[PDB]
């Protein structure tokens, strides 16, 4: 996907998680997020260091998303949603820098 | 793309990395691999179509790609450091993970 | 020590790393693993006793430890960077290599 | 001073930045936050990677406070106010791990 | 502490490093230097007592320690890798910062 | 080249970096600064023409560029990681070395 | 083994390789070396950075030994012996520093 | 100057250090070697990791020449003479790879 979709996806599903009731909604939104992050982490100069640093921010995000999913799969719902709110830290870090 | 199609990409770009002289060929291959592994991570394989998406088998299948993706990330990182021979080695080790998933769900 | 004895050490210290809280426990375990893998690299396993030391099987057996040793080196490196959770993950992935050699020569 | 007293100064002054109106209270409050954070960056061993890690946390924190002061000093108060809120990320990140 | 004694601390340790044999010594010295630099950041030097805490000279004085701190950190890092010589030489480049500030505000 | 023009090159690029937006700019500037510094290493400045090539002042003059070079390298590295701000600020700390040498031999 | 043995081994087998006739003598001496390096790379403070840097020198050595063995296993004898002579570079690097 | 001319200066001056008697020829020859090596450190792309790698090679080489001069400057001629011989390691290492 287009990077803009990847952001729609991440942003949309962040909201879903916040509003979510049960664990199946959380797992499902985070899965969507994980994939968007993975796709955004791979795209089409031999490659600038701002590219390297950009890609790296997605890689962090993925790992964090992945931790959160793990909590949701363990059944810890409360804990998962908090991690999702903690992701914002990384979202804005990037946006500050590259936007 | 298709789960089959992803496996193709992985396998071609594995061979590209064996036969690669220079570091650009290897980044380029590994990146095409990562993209393929990312797409595959969401796929649902034949043998597990009858299973729940939440089944331990589907969990485990997803985990194999999570692993594979980390191994490509780690190999990428080497190729950036210009460590061609290392990155080709880290790539050859992927086959273990390829095989372990195949053994179980192919 | 004995090839069997090495496999013990590996397996105990694999479990230590699963249950480890702090980073010192994990370095300490991984180091005991490395030492064991190093000793094993020269060992000659039962199933291959009839083979030439220069046989492709013995080559391949040695290669599995060479691989395993690199994976412990790489996991060690993470534990030094204080990246406990990563190093425990890199450790769990060893099992693939444990298993691939076992499949063939155990 | 005491590490308890560092964390209090951090927390309190973070609140004062939330509440502040003009650049000078923000400049002042951050200046205090910085001191506490430099103090801080200084059963487990002295050499242990948990301490390399712990210290490195405050190194991040300091860089972030320095930036937020640089904004305050320029007169971008609002932008400084936000830089400050996002510090929490690092606070928590340490807390999650070592609180 | 006495701004003066922070400076005693910086100067003493500068020399310690200069004749240190091993890294553990160097880290320790640098770590004391960092502590001193941190405490120094807040101080008003006698030449600026008359001046506004906001004065451009106080900003410049503060910024001098900020540079100093950074350099100490960069030298610490060279020490943790065990590049003793490289740490020792970083630590000698600090003298430029010492001197620049001193030339303007001592 | 003209020692003077090396210094023109160092000064021009110092400013380039100062107002660069992206990293590719910064690397380029730093790389020119390195080239200039290298060529400068061999030069005799007018104030030392009278002196022995072995003279302690020529050693000290040479050593000033050696420091400078190192700092350029350390700033280059911050640039290749894409820490633009950090590179830009390293590059401002070079001014201390510029000034120290100038104060003594210009 | 004692580090002194590890050195006897490495030194003894370097000489053997130099004097070697056939590929089986080279493979065999390098194998002995590889093992000595591996053992020296693992031994019995939370751990000094000079220790880290020391261990690292062995790790380089192993990788080099391993390349050389590979050439010998391919049949390239001449090439292997040269690599063994190239190892000295690493041997002395360490000795300079730590001895 | 030309990169061919760098490598010649390096090689020739390396020979002059082998042959030298007093500190001044060693000091001089290395001084020349250093210049050539600083020149050098400066179909594949500009940004490529092969060039990061190539350059980094000469960075090593320079550090080694600097050390060997520092010995020469102290009057440890013999020790400088050996520091010089061991440079070959780096020469070859580059050569093996990029000659
Ligand atoms: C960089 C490493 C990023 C991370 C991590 C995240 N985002 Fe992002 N985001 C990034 C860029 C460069 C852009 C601008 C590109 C463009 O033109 O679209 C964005 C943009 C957004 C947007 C709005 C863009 C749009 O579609 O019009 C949103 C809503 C957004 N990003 C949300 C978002 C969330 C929720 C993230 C984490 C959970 C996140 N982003 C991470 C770069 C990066
Ligand atoms: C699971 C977690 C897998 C990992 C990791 C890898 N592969 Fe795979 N692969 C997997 C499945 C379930 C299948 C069957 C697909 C189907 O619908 O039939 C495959 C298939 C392949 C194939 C064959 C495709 C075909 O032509 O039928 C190849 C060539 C292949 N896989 C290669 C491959 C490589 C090289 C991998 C890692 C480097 C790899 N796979 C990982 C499941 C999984
Ligand atoms: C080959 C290259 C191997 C690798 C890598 C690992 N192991 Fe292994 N293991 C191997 C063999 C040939 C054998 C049989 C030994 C015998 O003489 O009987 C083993 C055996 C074990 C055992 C069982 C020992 C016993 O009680 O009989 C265990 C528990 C074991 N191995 C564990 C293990 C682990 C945890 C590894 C990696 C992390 C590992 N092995 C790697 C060959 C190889
Ligand atoms: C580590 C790298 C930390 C960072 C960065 C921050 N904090 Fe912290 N904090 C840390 C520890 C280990 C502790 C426990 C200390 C104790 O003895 O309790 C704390 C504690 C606090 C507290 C509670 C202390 C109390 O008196 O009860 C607060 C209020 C606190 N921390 C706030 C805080 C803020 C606001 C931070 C960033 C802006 C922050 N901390 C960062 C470790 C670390
Ligand atoms: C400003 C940004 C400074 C930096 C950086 C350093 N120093 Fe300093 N130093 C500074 C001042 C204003 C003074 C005068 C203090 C006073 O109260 O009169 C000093 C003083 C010293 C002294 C003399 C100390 C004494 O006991 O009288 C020393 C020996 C000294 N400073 C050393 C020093 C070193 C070694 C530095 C860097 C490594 C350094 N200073 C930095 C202001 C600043
Ligand atoms: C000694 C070790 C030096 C260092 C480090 C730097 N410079 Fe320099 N510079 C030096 C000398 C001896 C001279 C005089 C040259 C002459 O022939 O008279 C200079 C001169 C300059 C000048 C003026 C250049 C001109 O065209 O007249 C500038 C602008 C200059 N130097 C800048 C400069 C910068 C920006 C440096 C570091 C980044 C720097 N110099 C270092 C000796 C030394
Ligand atoms: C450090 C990372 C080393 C590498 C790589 C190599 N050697 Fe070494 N060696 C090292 C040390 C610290 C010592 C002294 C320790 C002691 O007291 O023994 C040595 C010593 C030797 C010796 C003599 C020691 C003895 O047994 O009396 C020899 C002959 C020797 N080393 C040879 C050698 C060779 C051939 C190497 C590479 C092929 C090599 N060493 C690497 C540290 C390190
Ligand atoms: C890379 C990082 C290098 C280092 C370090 C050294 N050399 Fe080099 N050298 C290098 C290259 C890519 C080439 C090929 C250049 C060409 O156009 O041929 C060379 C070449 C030489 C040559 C031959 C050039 C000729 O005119 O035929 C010599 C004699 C030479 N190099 C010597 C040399 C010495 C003595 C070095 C260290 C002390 C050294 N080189 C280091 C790349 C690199
Ligand atoms: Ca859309
Ligand atoms: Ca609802
Ligand atoms: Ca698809
Ligand atoms: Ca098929
Ligand atoms: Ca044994
Ligand atoms: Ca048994
Ligand atoms: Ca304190
Ligand atoms: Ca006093
Ligand atoms: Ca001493
Ligand atoms: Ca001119
Ligand atoms: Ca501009
Ligand atoms: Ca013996
Ligand atoms: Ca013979
Ligand atoms: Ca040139």
């Amino acid at each position: 996907a287009d990077l803009e979709d990847n952001m729609e996806t991440l942003n949309d599903n962040l909201k879903v998680i916040e509003k979510a009731d049960n664990a199946a909604q959380v797992k499902d939104a985070l899965t969507k997020m994980a994939a968007a992050a993975c796709d955004a982490w791979s795209a089409t100069s031999p490659d600038s260091p701002e590219m390297h640093d950009f890609r790296h921010g997605f890689w962090i995000l993925i790992g964090q998303i992945h931790d959160a999913l793990h909590l949701a799969n363990e059944g810890k719902v409360k804990e998962a949603q908090a991690a999702a709110e903690q992701l914002k830290c990384t979202c804005n870090a990037c946006h500050q820098k590259y936007r």
